[PDB]
């Protein structure tokens, strides 16, 4: 597997200055790398793609560069809503897989951001991923495990048209990815759940993530 390495994982930085946040791939990647904007409570909001391609409406500050192993995103006069996590995203080969994250920061009310459910160990929970807006056949639908201090995994990904479905081979025992056409909504089962299963699942779409879903199990 390809592990995208972040150089830090606390940054300092002040308003005004210039930041340069680097991720390097264990194996050669191409220009296929995307990188996001994670505020608290809320999901990563993509930044830049094929490395450094900035996003629709994603200002100027932002820059990405780099081809093959070394990545970067630099952040030319950071400012305060830039305040926040930042990690590198591999979609060149399976599985897809992140850097551990990048806290920017200087040195809110939150409820219920994401809601979710509190299941007991050895159950099974299955998690639903609505999608309205845009013809759901036609785009793959990605789940990710968020726990809060550590590096988002990816678990796999289903083309909804054919339920074609990739598996990150470390979860391929836990999860099993299923769609339903008729409402357009895509499903997730973890069996079997272990203190470990606690974390934010979000389920995403290339450029829209969901709100994600709190599983707690106590
Ligand atoms: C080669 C691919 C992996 S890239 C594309 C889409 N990828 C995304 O939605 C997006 N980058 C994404 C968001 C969140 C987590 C992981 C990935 C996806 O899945 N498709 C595959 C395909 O077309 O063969």
């Amino acid at each position: 597997d390809i592990v995208l390495t972040q150089s830090h994982k606390f940054m300092s930085t002040s308003v005004g200055d210039r930041v340069s946040i680097t991720c390097k791939a264990s194996q050669d990647v191409g220009t296929a790398v995307a990188w996001y904007q994670q505020k608290p409570g809320q999901s990563p909001k993509l930044l830049i793609y094929w490395a450094s391609t900035r996003h629709t409406g994603v200002p100027d500050r932002f820059t990405g560069s780099g081809s093959g192993t070394d990545f970067t995103l630099t952040i030319s006069n950071v400012q305060s809503e830039d305040l926040a996590d930042y990690f590198c995203q591999q979609y060149s080969s399976y599985p897809l897989t992140f850097g551990a994250g990048t806290k920017l920061e200087l040195k809110q009310v939150q409820l219920q951001e994401p809601g979710g459910e509190l299941v007991r160990p050895g159950a099974s929970v299955k998690l639903s991923c609505k999608a309205s807006g845009y013809t759901f056949t036609s785009y793959w639908i990605n789940w990710v495990k968020q726990r809060p201090g550590q590096g988002l995994e990816w678990i796999g990904n289903i083309y909804p048209s054919d339920s074609y479905t990739n598996y990150n081979q470390k979860f391929k025992d836990k999860a099993t990815l299923t769609v339903d056409k008729s409402s357009s909504t895509a499903y997730m089962q973890l069996s079997s759940l272990t203190s470990e299963d606690s974390a934010v699942y979000f389920c995403a779409r290339w450029g829209y993530w969901g709100q994600g879903t709190l599983v707690t199990v106590s």
